[PDB]
């Protein structure tokens, strides 16, 4: 009756190695990068919030909001400095997605992350929907100019605590991220519309599936499409307070959703192992990590 012969990682792996499974969509968030040293905590530290008193954040979460950024960009850039990763070394999970690409299985990775690690791990623009943008590029905010700045330039401005200004026109230079309160890129919707007609497996990793419309992507999968969540905790289930498309891992009616609870790296390693890809993944990670360490 169902595509997965059992609702387990082993069932998913067997399905992936069947003719049924050609196209995998990954949906990822911050949990895929915590083992890269990027914590899934994005609020200012207490010290930072207190340091920002003079910018009169109307509420502490205003630092994520575009309206507030347009009034005072400095809190955001101070937060960016505090949160700036010390290194950009993608995780086992990222490289697992690279293997999906290498093996012709990756239809798309929809990421909420802004840390650029998917790109470093070798997912290309075509493979990616950076649903909430990225720090990979920044732009002058003036439509008349739109000068593009690489992350190296933005990094230098962030760490020097210099509000980044465009060299051509002295406008603010904003990382290409989607602030809270901003609309998602057209690419998100265009790709969603096409990709979810084609998906054979949804692999959801490292996200609490709280932010919309990203979280609603799970409901865009065809009813038959297996959905594997690799995450520290179950996410994406229906909200019992509302009374769609929620994950059903555990009811009597469950037929296609699998939760593997633990570290994304460990889940991807376990899945890779079941697929016969563990050595390939280990070798890829080790060489890429070595290369990044040697930068
Ligand atoms: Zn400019």
């Amino acid at each position: 009756e169902r595509l997965l012969d059992e609702l387990t990682l082993e069932g998913v792996a067997r399905y992936m190695q069947s003719e049924r499974c050609r196209r995998v969509i990954c949906l990822v968030g911050a949990g895929i990068s915590t083992s890269a040293g990027i914590p899934d905590f994005r609020s200012p530290s207490t010290g930072l919030y207190d340091n920002l008193e003079k910018y009169h954040l109307p509420y502490p979460e205003a630092i994520f909001e575009i309206s507030y950024f347009k009034k005072h960009p400095e809190p955001f850039f101070a937060l960016a400095k505090e949160l700036y990763p010390g290194q950009f070394k993608p995780t086992i999970c990222h490289y697992f997605m690279r293997l999906l690409k290498d093996k012709g299985l990756l239809l798309r990775c929809y990421t909420q992350n802004i840390d650029t690690l998917e790109r470093i791990a070798g997912l290309e623009q075509e493979d990616l929907v950076e649903a909430h943008g990225t720090f990979y590029t920044s732009h002058c905010v003036s439509a008349s100019c739109r000068h593009e700045y690489p992350l190296s330039w933005m990094k230098e401005k962030i760490f020097s605590e210099v509000t980044p200004k465009c060299e051509d026109c002295q406008s603010l230079v904003k990382p290409d991220i989607v602030f809270f309160g901003e609309s998602l890129p057209a690419r998100f919707f265009s790709c969603m519309q096409s990709d979810f007609l084609k998906v054979d497996l949804l692999l959801v990793m490292g996200t609490s599936l709280q932010v919309q419309p990203f979280a609603s992507l799970i409901s865009k999968a065809p009813l038959s499409t297996p959905r594997l969540l690799i995450n520290k905790e179950k996410a994406g289930q229906s909200d019992p307070f509302l009374g769609g498309g929620g994950m059903d891992f555990d009811s009597k009616k469950a037929y296609r959703d699998v939760a593997w609870l633990g570290e994304c790296d460990q889940g991807c390693l376990a899945l890779a192992e079941l697929l016969g890809w563990k050595k390939e993944l280990e070798d890829l990670v080790r060489r890429e990590h070595a290369s990044i360490d040697a930068q």
